[PDB]
């Protein structure tokens, strides 16, 4: 049972994508997770993009767990250096049919009033009380307080290539971050037992957020654009 | 005791390196592991390059294991497409003071008549009976029969960037392969317990080999050049 899809670009009204909140697809085919008006990103924005169909990461009958690989390109343009850009974007897996969570440092995937489990890879740009120096790549399991973290230097407005791979047999989740214009390579890995944290069927997608109003800083913002994306998952079941 | 060295280039007569067999440093400063005469690589060649000093990967007193990161660039130029280039190059960790092993598919690190333990990351270009499709990246533990394998497409004569990282706490060895001219990214990871396979002190280095005479193919060859190399290890004990 192999499931896969590929988007070299994004078209408006794409039937295989579920856009939520501020998420929208632009004319020039880029997936803009957070709000951008007249070429300028605003604060108080939150958006998600889910692959319309659910994917099966494990089977209770056989006990088998799926292995998967996903690649995508994103771009984060930080127009206002001071006081501080916010908040970042993440790739995530969660139960099907969830709603957008809290914005800000929660990226729109965590909802304290009705927490739902999730596994996510974050590209954190703002330093919250629970964060190490930013920007950083982080592996999140049911929480925004990463299990593993690695710092990286952003290529403002540049293109970033990401490769995320999950090995069911070793339970290793390894992500690679590359900024082709700078030739920089960042790597991070950790052990995650999907069968233990998530249900058999899940949704895969992205979520991002800009500065929260409570910070009283309209400059706390940046873009969170997804340029392309492919996914592939295999269940030996 | 954090140890680390960096070679942005290679100088003739490098006090820091132990060259063995066919390994040499060229005029333009590249480390040529295997023989190349008048701009053409030959068969029946084997060479290794070890960092002169030994590194401590674990301490029996505290039981602690080191974490390390190594980056290097290499180039493999395959002049003769048919019938099949050979054999590839590896980055390895072995007990100090070892001797070059068998050539060919053994890369010069395995010696059947007196086997010594080793951990190595291979960039295999020839398909032996025990191999999957080539080229492929492979993680080798005391054997040339990889524990994990991933296929990749070579950039003939192009430059390749490699990042190898080892996490003592998770025991995850993850390697990343990038061909900047093509923008391709390959990743592979596995669990390796250094403390269980290697002695407290080891040598780190490279080894490569071209076609073995027994194959009767002089075209079974390619270059195995190392352009730069940085290493860093951190033992908490
Ligand atoms: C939010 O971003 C604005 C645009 O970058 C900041 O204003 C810019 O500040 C520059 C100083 O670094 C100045 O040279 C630019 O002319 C100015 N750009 C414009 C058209 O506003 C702004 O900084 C605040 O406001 C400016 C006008 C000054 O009063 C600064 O002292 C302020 O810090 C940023 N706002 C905040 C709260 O940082
Ligand atoms: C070993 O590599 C050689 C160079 O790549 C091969 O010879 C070249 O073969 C070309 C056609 O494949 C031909 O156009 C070239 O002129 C020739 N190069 C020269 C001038 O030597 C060689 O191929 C075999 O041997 C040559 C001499 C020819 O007889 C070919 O027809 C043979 O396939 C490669 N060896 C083998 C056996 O693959
Ligand atoms: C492979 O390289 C070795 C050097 O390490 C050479 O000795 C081999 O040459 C062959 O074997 C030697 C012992 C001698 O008989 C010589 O005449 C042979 O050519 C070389 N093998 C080949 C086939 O070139
Ligand atoms: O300003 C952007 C920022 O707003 C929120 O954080 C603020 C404040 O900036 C922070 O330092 C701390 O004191 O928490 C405040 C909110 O209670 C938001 O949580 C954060 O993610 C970011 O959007
Ligand atoms: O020709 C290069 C090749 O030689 C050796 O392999 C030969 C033969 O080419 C191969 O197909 C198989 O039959 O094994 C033979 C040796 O027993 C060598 O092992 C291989 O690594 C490469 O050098
Ligand atoms: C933030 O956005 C929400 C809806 O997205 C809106 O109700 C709220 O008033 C906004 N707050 C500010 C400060 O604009
Ligand atoms: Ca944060
Ligand atoms: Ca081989
Ligand atoms: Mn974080
Ligand atoms: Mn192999």
């Amino acid at each position: 049972k192999t499931i896969s899809f590929n988007f070299n670009q994004f078209h408006q009204n794409e039937e295989q994508l579920k856009l939520q909140r501020d998420a929208r697809i632009s004319s020039n085919s880029v997936l803009e997770l957070t709000k951008v008006v007249n070429g300028v990103p605003t604060w108080n924005s939150t958006g998600r993009a889910l692959y319309a169909k659910p994917v099966q990461v494990w089977d209770s009958t056989t006990g088998n767990v799926a292995s998967f690989e996903t690649r995508f390109s994103f771009s984060i343009r930080q127009p206002f250096p001071r006081p501080h850009p916010a908040d970042g974007l993440v790739f995530f897996i969660a139960p099907p049919n969830t709603q957008t969570g809290e914005g800000g440092g929660y990226f729109g995937i965590y909802n304290p009033l009705s927490p739902y489990p999730f596994v996510a890879v974050e590209f954190d740009t703002f330093r919250n009380t629970w964060d190490p120096q930013i920007p950083h790549i982080g592996i999140d399991v049911n929480s925004v307080i990463s299990t593993k973290t690695v710092p990286f230097t952003l290529d403002n407005g540049g293109i970033a290539n990401v490769v995320i791979k999950y090995d069911a047999s070793t339970k290793i989740l390894h992500v690679v971050l590359v900024f082709p214009s700078l030739g920089t390579i960042y790597t991070i890995a950790d052990i995650v037992d999907l069968k233990q944290v998530l249900p058999e069927s899940v949704n895969v997608g992205f979520s991002a957020a800009t500065g929260d109003p409570s910070g009283k800083q309209r400059n706390a913002t940046e873009t969170h654009d997804i340029l392309s994306w492919s996914f592939s998952a295999s269940l030996p079941g």
